[PDB]
């Protein structure tokens, strides 16, 4: 259940920048009744405050639904389930759609090969490198 | 995997599915080859129904495809009744902007009110207005 946020990427960089709604750092994930109960940390007023969310299962495997900053269609992917986890969030807020990609590792960092693939996959969709934030190299919660 | 009709279109940006919109295309058929989806659509251009052939390539994930059209697209297929209808959700990336276009296909020009109702409510439940849904089963199109 132990996880670390290693890379964040978004169509809207502000979503993952400081004070951003999706700049959350995963701590652990526990599966209950097929749902994903996530415990995250987020920074506010200088301190690390807990954030508990639940991504509910859907009729589709690896697809979940999450109510946060609007609604989100969440997709899980991983070729190495015990080494990393990739979660793609399609966020709908005020009629606006954005994609937020999360790369989780068992420890604070991940192999360059895994990070490179995640990053190139994001950029190949038509996004700039600047919209990728590798936080393994940052002092966060 | 064969004969289809576009019954309902819905999008985060209505201009995308309105007249002259890049996603206002009417499916005619889908042929599966090497796991890829070869689609044949019709599009209205200058009072003329012009053919549009596209291929959605398979990915490492089932029911997920990649399509190069009006930028890039992550395409997801869903259906509780595969022989009755097909739902395709397009996550379009155009000039750094993301939009969602949902397509509801039927074996014939129209679909049950139940199926259309669920499709439409699922769309609106995500935070979109009813006006962004276009039921084209009630309009003369290609
Ligand atoms: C990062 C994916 C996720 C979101 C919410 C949640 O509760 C658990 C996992
Ligand atoms: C509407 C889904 C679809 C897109 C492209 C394609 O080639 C086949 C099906
Ligand atoms: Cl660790
Ligand atoms: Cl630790
Ligand atoms: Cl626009
Ligand atoms: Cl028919
Ligand atoms: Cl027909
Ligand atoms: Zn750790
Ligand atoms: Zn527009
Ligand atoms: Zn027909």
């Amino acid at each position: 259940r132990h996880w670390h946020t290693v890379v964040l990427a978004s169509s809207d960089r502000s979503l993952i920048e400081e004070e951003g709604p999706f700049r959350n750092f995963i701590q652990n994930i526990t599966v209950e009744s097929g749902n994903l109960n996530g415990f995250f940390l987020t920074r506010k007023n200088g301190q690390c405050i807990p954030l508990y969310l639940t991504a509910f299962k859907t009729e589709e495997a690896r697809q979940f639904k999450l109510n946060y900053y609007g609604t989100n269609d969440v997709y899980y992917e991983s070729s190495k389930p015990n080494e990393y986890a990739k979660f793609i969030f399609y966020n709908y807020h005020d009629g606006k759609v954005n994609v937020v990609a999360n790369l989780f590792g068992r420890t604070p960092n991940l192999s360059n090969e895994i990070k490179k693939r995640f990053e190139e996959d994001f950029m190949n969709r038509g996004f700039r490198r600047e919209n990728i934030l590798d936080i393994s190299e940052v002092d966060h919660c």
